């Protein structure tokens, strides 16, 4: 037993994370269900490295360090069900299975349980980075058995992203693949921050008219405040950026985006768990409206906008505006994310590290951003905050952002220029804070047409039923 | 020989749907698994009339003219499921079994599809209406297999509710469940208007403070005009009831929406398909965040909102705004809705009528009201319709409901008022009116951080990456 950890599934990402656990020192038994990629990737891209092959499933067992460690990164679905199946007679008690695929965290709650039984120490682990975070340092997101986790911390931690106060970007999530769900819910909050963008670029763009490479300067100052991401970075890079002839190439792109994107489902699972999610769901259907070009193209023929619109003011001071609704809506959507992290960790019963789920979130992934170590810094605190809109440092920042929040939600709405996420978000905030919602309305007329009763707001648990009628 | 429909499901639901049936001159079959109550609604409910019943199955399936047609209203689920099996060896082949019940298309599909290889006719129809509307003229939207349309076509239309025009709200919708879907879709509208009604009464009562009676009577004068609805008319007599103690009922509820599923699963299905539908995804959320109750009393006390506000206007001329604001977004919402039928009749390939649809809406259901009329009338002059804005009469509304829209969401803003339907059917308009959207930036994002790829105006098509670095 000379090799430290055992990964199946040869592709670029499978790849990158072999040699960067090589580079950090470990011997990693490289394997494939087609054994031929073995001795190709050991003879190439792993050509004078401590890399080691097998073409078995037996022969990679019986090379592995005991506590065997393997990493499963095969195709989602039914292939990590046949590995992990073709293991388990081959694993002793107290071995770890490590599955860092996209895999659906009800299926890896269903392997750790039907694992632990087996006497198999199973992990779910999400990985986003994509090739480069997993060849120099991937944001790793594991989950499932903590009992695998003092034995998988020492390589994970080390080959992990550095988030730049030494700390690795990787913790325990929590039990029965509660990682995978924190990849999902990463996933989704993604479509937020890119659209927020979008919406801040909308305004710049038909309410300032400013050009291109003004637009870029501003993001790029935008990007040394509160709004410091990897994505703000590349909107001012993209904006500024000249083709082939010195005119700018983003206005020929084309205006359509993604439809069947990863992100709706953290939206669909908002909606099956009963969490207002909304910034998420509006990124997602945003992007759906956004495929629907030709109707587009035709609907601006017949369908006109706000009439006798001008903006009085200052360009210099809506440019200030518009900053702070981008980062007061950005507060409400990471809100609105723990609260989906939090009705999950309800309805199974799990122990999540909403600290270090930020900090998994802060290096490697493309949602990096300070404001994300912010959100550690709260749960560093409390760790009971039931909601990121009940702490100081989120709860000071809307109240500066507010005012100037509302200023551009009213400016756009009477430009006429779409801002889905930055309404819903402050649609959201208003409905959160008021103790007294007209939700009773609705009660009372499910209770009127369909009989489906109420209850009285001093008495709860008791639901009665009223005429109406005679 | 009897008999000539059977109902099993001895509800406040099925047993005013028997009654509808019986009062029409039909010999209905009543039917349930605790026989109990079968005697007793043969005692009660229907004391002195030709409404017969049956204690067994085998009793039941003896007393019905063939083909055979026995209608369902249980616990959806497995329960559905349950009685099928039980029914499938009683029955001949060209039976029909029909489902009334708010089953999921996806399983009404399924039920379809293996009930069709045993030459079973499976039947899945909606019925919108509540009680009231289940005993004088409800809304039935019958799918599945066409084969049994010619025998429960003279059924459900003589019990269904007709129009001024004399036409039932009640015909052949599509294939495999697709009636199922459609009254998905129909409860996922009642969301929408629920809470579009809410908006407008809460910025009434936060903005305008006006008073109850006082807000009563508005929206009985909006009934009055192009909002001629039953949510509105309901909406109404809700706020004037008072109740035994004098005070008015509406304040003492406690504002916790609750929801048996139609709702979410419409949002789901926009999702996975991929189809715009904001509106009736944030009146979900409202709903959820309004369970919210002890959490959002809390939140009242810890979070500020805008406090250097008050209304400097006309409370006549704004409440007008708040009318176009309540019929634009209304209409934005509908627009929306036939966006989703649309795209299940792609994915599935249904063949649904979309003027049909509304006019099985234009009365019965609960939202019922003379703009779905309208709407009729958009798809009679243009079935092949590929947007509800497209037609002169929702675009000339719109046009005319626009400069109130925006007045009335951006005084609620900055009144500190939510409006997450309101706001999101502006937002999805102006969106859906740009040519160019900021969509080609989250898209060259994508190219930027990873391989991913976009598209130009001038080649549609052909995918490019370029060396952004």
């Amino acid at each position: 037993a000379q090799a430290d950890i055992a990964l199946i599934g040869l592709a670029v990402m499978g790849q990158n994370l072999i040699l960067n656990m090589n580079d950090h020192g470990f011997v990693v038994c490289a394997f494939n269900r087609t054994v031929s990629k073995v001795d190709d990737f050991l003879a190439n891209e792993a050509k004078g490295t401590k890399v080691v092959g097998a073409q078995s499933l037996k022969e990679m067992v019986s090379k592995l360090k005991k506590p065997r460690r393997i990493i499963l990164l095969v195709k989602a679905g039914q292939a990590v069900d046949d590995f992990i199946e073709k293991l388990v007679p081959l694993l002793d008690t107290g071995d770890i299975i490590i599955d860092g695929g996209n895999s659906e965290y009800r299926d890896t709650t269903r392997r750790c349980r039907d694992l632990k039984a087996k006497g198999i120490l199973f992990v779910g682990s999400g990985v986003s980075g994509g090739e480069e975070g997993a060849r120099y340092g991937p944001s790793l997101m594991p989950g499932g058995n903590k009992e695998a986790w003092p034995h998988i911390k020492t390589i994970f931690q080390g080959i992990a992203a550095k988030v730049g106060t030494g700390e690795p970007c990787c913790d325990w999530v929590g039990d029965e693949g509660a990682g995978h769900f924190v990849k999902m819910v990463h996933n989704g909050i993604e479509y937020g921050d890119m659209q927020l963008i979008c919406e801040a670029y909308h305004l710049m763009k038909d309410v300032l008219g400013m050009a291109q490479d003004e637009m870029a300067q501003a993001f790029e100052d935008w990007n040394k405040t509160e709004l410091d991401s990897f994505l703000i970075e590349i909107t001012a890079n993209i904006l500024k950026f000249q083709d082939t002839d010195g005119k700018h190439l983003l206005p020929k792109i084309r205006d359509s985006a993604g439809q069947k994107g990863t992100g709706k489902w953290t939206a669909i699972s908002a909606l099956e768990y009963g969490v207002p999610v909304t910034l998420i769901g509006e990124a997602v259907f945003a992007r759906c409206l956004s495929s629907l070009k030709d109707e587009r193209i035709q609907a601006s023929k017949k369908l006109k906008g706000p009439q006798k619109f001008q903006f009085d003011g200052d360009k210099k001071s809506f440019l200030e505006d518009i900053r702070k609704a981008l980062y007061a809506s950005k507060i409400i959507s990471y809100a609105q994310g723990f609260m989906l992290l939090r009705q999950a960790a309800t309805e199974f019963g799990w122990t999540l590290n909403y600290g270090g789920i930020a900090l998994m979130w802060r290096g490697g992934c493309i949602i990096r951003s300070v404001f994300l170590g912010k959100i550690k810094d709260a749960f560093d605190r409390n760790p009971e905050l039931q909601n990121l809109l009940l702490d100081d440092f989120f709860k000071s920042a809307v109240e500066n952002c507010q005012d100037s929040w509302r200023r551009a939600v009213s400016t756009g709405v009477q430009a006429g220029i779409p801002m889905p996420c930055f309404t819903t978000a402050l649609s959201f905030y208003d409905g959160y804070r008021h103790e007294m919602l007209p939700a009773s309305l609705i009660q009372a007329q499910r209770d009127y047409f369909g009989a489906h009763t109420y209850e009285l707001l001093a008495k709860p648990g008791q639901f009665i039923h009223t005429n109406w009628t005679g």
